[PDB]
Protein backbone atom coordinates (compact mmCIF):
# COMPACT_ATOMS: atom_id res chain seq x y z
CA UNK A 1 0.00 0.00 0.00
CA UNK A 2 0.91 3.69 0.05
CA UNK A 3 1.07 5.79 3.22
CA UNK A 4 1.95 9.48 3.60
CA UNK A 5 4.68 10.24 6.16
CA UNK A 6 3.37 11.40 9.55
CA UNK A 7 0.18 9.34 9.25
CA UNK A 8 -1.27 6.18 10.79
CA UNK A 9 -2.76 3.08 9.16
CA UNK A 10 -5.19 0.43 10.42
CA UNK A 11 -3.92 -2.96 9.24
CA UNK A 12 -6.59 -5.64 8.76
CA UNK A 13 -5.58 -9.29 9.26
CA UNK A 14 -7.22 -12.70 9.63
CA UNK A 15 -7.59 -13.59 13.32
CA UNK A 16 -7.47 -17.38 13.08
CA UNK A 17 -4.11 -19.12 13.68
CA UNK A 18 -2.33 -15.74 14.00
CA UNK A 19 0.82 -15.75 16.16
CA UNK A 20 2.61 -12.40 15.77
CA UNK A 21 3.09 -9.28 13.63
CA UNK A 22 6.62 -7.89 13.24
CA UNK A 23 8.80 -5.14 11.80
CA UNK A 24 12.32 -6.57 11.96
CA UNK A 25 12.61 -7.71 15.62
CA UNK A 26 10.08 -5.10 16.83
CA UNK A 27 6.70 -6.61 17.75
CA UNK A 28 3.45 -4.82 16.93
CA UNK A 29 0.43 -5.38 19.19
CA UNK A 30 -2.99 -6.33 17.82
CA UNK A 31 -6.60 -5.79 18.90
CA UNK A 32 -10.03 -7.10 17.91
CA UNK A 33 -11.97 -5.68 14.98
CA UNK A 34 -15.31 -4.62 16.55
CA UNK A 35 -17.61 -5.23 13.53
CA UNK A 36 -16.06 -8.30 11.87
CA UNK A 37 -15.17 -11.13 14.29
CA UNK A 38 -12.70 -12.94 11.99
CA UNK A 39 -10.42 -9.89 11.70
CA UNK A 40 -7.87 -8.17 13.92
CA UNK A 41 -6.35 -4.70 13.71
CA UNK A 42 -2.94 -3.15 14.25
CA UNK A 43 -1.79 0.46 14.07
CA UNK A 44 1.24 1.27 11.94
CA UNK A 45 2.74 4.76 11.85
CA UNK A 46 5.46 6.43 9.78
CA UNK A 47 7.55 9.19 11.35
CA UNK A 48 7.46 12.61 9.68
CA UNK A 49 11.25 13.00 10.00
CA UNK A 50 13.54 10.37 8.43
CA UNK A 51 10.90 7.88 7.30
CA UNK A 52 12.13 4.71 5.58
CA UNK A 53 11.33 4.68 1.84
CA UNK A 54 9.79 1.21 2.18
CA UNK A 55 8.66 -1.05 5.01
CA UNK A 56 8.00 -4.80 5.14
CA UNK A 57 5.84 -6.18 7.95
CA UNK A 58 5.42 -9.93 8.43
CA UNK A 59 2.36 -11.59 9.96
CA UNK A 60 3.32 -15.03 11.28
CA UNK A 61 0.55 -17.63 11.34
CA UNK A 62 0.71 -21.30 12.42
CA UNK A 63 0.44 -22.38 8.76
CA UNK A 64 2.12 -19.54 6.80
CA UNK A 65 3.87 -16.16 6.79
CA UNK A 66 2.29 -13.14 5.11
CA UNK A 67 4.32 -10.10 4.05
CA UNK A 68 2.93 -6.57 3.89
CA UNK A 69 4.79 -3.92 1.87
CA UNK A 70 4.20 -0.23 2.63
CA UNK A 71 5.48 2.55 0.34
CA UNK A 72 6.27 5.90 1.97
CA UNK A 73 4.73 8.93 0.23
CA UNK A 74 5.90 12.53 0.66
CA UNK A 75 2.37 13.98 0.79
CA UNK A 76 1.35 17.61 0.28
CA UNK A 77 2.52 19.43 3.43
CA UNK A 78 3.43 23.12 3.61
CA UNK A 79 7.15 23.87 3.85
CA UNK A 80 9.18 27.05 4.34
CA UNK A 81 12.97 27.35 3.98
CA UNK A 82 15.50 28.53 6.55
CA UNK A 83 18.73 30.51 6.37
CA UNK A 84 19.93 29.57 9.88
CA UNK A 85 19.73 25.80 10.75
CA UNK A 86 20.38 23.93 14.04
CA UNK A 87 23.02 25.15 16.47
CA UNK A 88 22.45 22.70 19.35
CA UNK A 89 21.60 25.90 21.19
CA UNK A 90 23.01 26.52 24.66
CA UNK A 91 20.32 26.92 27.33
CA UNK A 92 21.03 27.33 31.06
CA UNK A 93 21.59 23.94 32.76
CA UNK A 94 18.53 24.51 34.99
CA UNK A 95 16.41 24.22 31.80
CA UNK A 96 18.43 21.40 30.18
CA UNK A 97 17.81 19.44 33.40
CA UNK A 98 14.05 20.14 33.25
CA UNK A 99 13.64 19.20 29.57
CA UNK A 100 15.53 15.92 30.06
CA UNK A 101 13.46 15.09 33.17
CA UNK A 102 10.17 15.76 31.36
CA UNK A 103 11.44 13.76 28.35
CA UNK A 104 12.21 10.74 30.57
CA UNK A 105 8.70 10.96 32.04
CA UNK A 106 7.00 11.18 28.63
CA UNK A 107 8.84 8.16 27.18
CA UNK A 108 7.93 6.01 30.20
CA UNK A 109 4.26 6.93 29.65
CA UNK A 110 4.18 6.55 25.84
CA UNK A 111 5.84 3.11 26.07
CA UNK A 112 3.33 1.77 28.62
CA UNK A 113 1.01 -0.32 26.45
CA UNK A 114 -2.60 -0.74 27.60
CA UNK A 115 -4.03 -3.88 25.91
CA UNK A 116 -7.72 -2.86 26.15
CA UNK A 117 -10.03 -0.12 24.86
CA UNK A 118 -10.53 2.76 27.33
CA UNK A 119 -12.47 4.80 24.74
CA UNK A 120 -16.20 4.89 24.04
CA UNK A 121 -17.15 5.14 20.36
CA UNK A 122 -15.80 7.84 18.05
CA UNK A 123 -13.45 10.75 18.74
CA UNK A 124 -14.91 14.26 18.76
CA UNK A 125 -13.03 17.47 18.03
CA UNK A 126 -12.08 18.96 21.44
CA UNK A 127 -13.78 22.27 20.52
CA UNK A 128 -16.08 23.62 17.78
CA UNK A 129 -13.58 26.05 16.26
CA UNK A 130 -11.39 25.91 13.13
CA UNK A 131 -7.78 25.11 12.22
CA UNK A 132 -5.41 28.09 12.37
CA UNK A 133 -2.27 26.00 11.73
CA UNK A 134 -2.14 22.55 10.11
CA UNK A 135 -0.20 19.43 11.09
CA UNK A 136 3.01 18.89 9.11
CA UNK A 137 4.02 22.52 8.45
CA UNK A 138 7.78 22.11 8.04
CA UNK A 139 10.98 24.18 8.11
CA UNK A 140 13.66 22.85 5.73
CA UNK A 141 17.39 23.46 5.27
CA UNK A 142 18.87 21.93 2.07
CA UNK A 143 15.65 19.93 1.42
CA UNK A 144 16.21 18.11 4.74
CA UNK A 145 13.48 18.49 7.37
CA UNK A 146 14.74 20.42 10.41
CA UNK A 147 11.45 20.66 12.31
CA UNK A 148 7.69 20.27 11.84
CA UNK A 149 4.36 21.00 13.53
CA UNK A 150 3.65 17.78 15.45
CA UNK A 151 -0.06 18.52 16.01
CA UNK A 152 -2.84 20.86 14.88
CA UNK A 153 -3.83 24.28 16.25
CA UNK A 154 -7.42 25.46 16.68
CA UNK A 155 -8.61 29.05 17.06
CA UNK A 156 -9.28 29.72 20.74
CA UNK A 157 -9.26 32.91 22.80
CA UNK A 158 -7.80 32.52 26.29
CA UNK A 159 -10.30 30.74 28.54
CA UNK A 160 -12.17 28.72 25.90
CA UNK A 161 -13.54 25.45 27.37
CA UNK A 162 -11.76 22.27 26.21
CA UNK A 163 -13.44 18.85 26.27
CA UNK A 164 -11.93 15.35 26.17
CA UNK A 165 -11.96 14.00 22.61
CA UNK A 166 -12.71 10.49 23.90
CA UNK A 167 -12.90 8.49 27.14
CA UNK A 168 -9.67 7.34 28.79
CA UNK A 169 -7.29 7.76 31.73
CA UNK A 170 -5.28 10.93 32.47
CA UNK A 171 -1.51 10.32 32.50
CA UNK A 172 -0.12 13.89 32.47
CA UNK A 173 -1.66 17.08 33.88
CA UNK A 174 0.91 19.81 34.60
CA UNK A 175 3.06 22.67 33.29
CA UNK A 176 5.95 21.62 31.05
CA UNK A 177 8.58 23.47 29.03
CA UNK A 178 7.48 23.68 25.35
CA UNK A 179 4.03 22.17 25.95
CA UNK A 180 2.96 24.63 28.68
CA UNK A 181 0.04 23.38 30.78
CA UNK A 182 -0.39 19.90 29.33
CA UNK A 183 -2.95 17.10 29.44
CA UNK A 184 -2.36 13.61 28.00
CA UNK A 185 -5.10 10.96 27.95
CA UNK A 186 -4.47 7.24 27.39
CA UNK A 187 -7.27 5.73 25.28
CA UNK A 188 -5.80 2.22 25.12
CA UNK A 189 -3.82 0.38 22.43
CA UNK A 190 -1.01 2.98 22.56
CA UNK A 191 -3.37 5.78 21.48
CA UNK A 192 -2.84 9.05 23.36
CA UNK A 193 -4.48 12.45 22.83
CA UNK A 194 -2.64 15.62 23.79
CA UNK A 195 -3.91 19.09 24.80
CA UNK A 196 -1.21 21.76 25.15
CA UNK A 197 -0.79 25.44 26.05
CA UNK A 198 -3.76 25.49 28.42
CA UNK A 199 -4.46 28.45 30.72
CA UNK A 200 -6.06 26.16 33.29
CA UNK A 201 -6.12 22.41 34.07
CA UNK A 202 -9.30 20.80 35.50
CA UNK A 203 -8.16 17.16 35.93
CA UNK A 204 -5.81 14.97 37.99
CA UNK A 205 -3.30 12.23 37.12
CA UNK A 206 -4.77 8.71 37.11
CA UNK A 207 -8.29 10.12 36.77
CA UNK A 208 -10.82 8.22 34.67
CA UNK A 209 -12.18 10.69 32.11
CA UNK A 210 -15.31 10.57 29.91
CA UNK A 211 -15.85 11.83 26.34
CA UNK A 212 -17.13 15.40 25.99
CA UNK A 213 -16.29 16.13 29.64
CA UNK A 214 -14.24 19.21 30.50
CA UNK A 215 -10.45 18.87 30.87
CA UNK A 216 -9.39 22.55 31.04
CA UNK A 217 -9.43 26.02 29.47
CA UNK A 218 -7.41 27.11 26.43
CA UNK A 219 -4.55 29.58 26.85
CA UNK A 220 -1.09 30.59 25.68
CA UNK A 221 1.15 28.92 28.29
CA UNK A 222 4.58 28.00 26.90
CA UNK A 223 3.50 29.49 23.56
CA UNK A 224 5.10 32.43 21.74
CA UNK A 225 2.57 33.05 18.94
CA UNK A 226 -0.34 33.84 21.31
CA UNK A 227 -3.56 32.09 22.44
CA UNK A 228 -4.72 28.84 20.76
CA UNK A 229 -5.25 25.12 21.41
CA UNK A 230 -2.65 22.62 20.21
CA UNK A 231 -4.17 19.15 19.72
CA UNK A 232 -2.00 16.09 19.08
CA UNK A 233 -2.38 12.33 18.63
CA UNK A 234 0.34 9.80 19.41
CA UNK A 235 -0.37 6.35 17.94
CA UNK A 236 1.83 3.43 16.90
CA UNK A 237 4.52 5.04 19.07
CA UNK A 238 4.62 8.25 16.98
CA UNK A 239 3.02 11.68 16.49
CA UNK A 240 0.52 11.50 13.62
CA UNK A 241 -1.91 13.78 11.76
CA UNK A 242 -4.82 14.03 14.25
CA UNK A 243 -7.67 14.75 11.78
CA UNK A 244 -6.54 12.00 9.39
CA UNK A 245 -6.32 9.59 12.34
CA UNK A 246 -9.74 10.55 13.74
CA UNK A 247 -11.32 9.91 10.31
CA UNK A 248 -9.76 6.43 10.05
CA UNK A 249 -10.44 5.54 13.69
CA UNK A 250 -14.09 6.63 13.55
CA UNK A 251 -14.69 4.66 10.33
CA UNK A 252 -14.07 1.53 12.44
CA UNK A 253 -15.21 2.39 15.98
CA UNK A 254 -18.27 4.55 15.16
CA UNK A 255 -21.35 3.75 17.28
C1 LIG B 1 7.35 18.27 24.68
C2 LIG B 1 7.37 18.72 23.22
O1 LIG B 1 8.37 18.68 22.60
N1 LIG B 1 6.13 19.20 22.62
C3 LIG B 1 6.05 19.66 21.24
C4 LIG B 1 5.33 18.63 20.36
C5 LIG B 1 5.77 17.19 20.67
N2 LIG B 1 4.95 16.64 21.74
C6 LIG B 1 5.53 15.44 22.32
C7 LIG B 1 5.36 15.46 23.84
O2 LIG B 1 4.80 16.43 24.41
O3 LIG B 1 5.78 14.49 24.53
C8 LIG B 1 5.25 20.96 21.29
O4 LIG B 1 5.00 21.41 22.36
N3 LIG B 1 4.79 21.68 20.11
C9 LIG B 1 4.02 22.91 20.31
C10 LIG B 1 2.68 22.46 20.88
C11 LIG B 1 3.82 23.71 19.02
O5 LIG B 1 4.44 23.45 18.04
N4 LIG B 1 2.86 24.81 18.99
O6 LIG B 1 2.68 25.45 18.02
ZN1 LIG C 1 0.82 23.99 18.06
Amino acid sequence: MELIKGQALFLELDKKDFLSLKNNDKNIPTFAHPKNQEKILAIFSLPYKNPPQNTKLIAFYKDKKEEIFIKTLEGNYKSEKLQVENKKIFPPKTIQERIAKELKEANAIYSSYTPKALFNGAFNIPLNSFITSDFGKARTFNEKVASYHSGTDFRAATGTPIYAANSGVVKIAKDRYFAGNSVVIDHGFGIYSQYYHLSKIDVKVGQKIKKGELIGLSGASGRVSGPALHFGILAGGKQVDPLDFVSKFNAIFQL
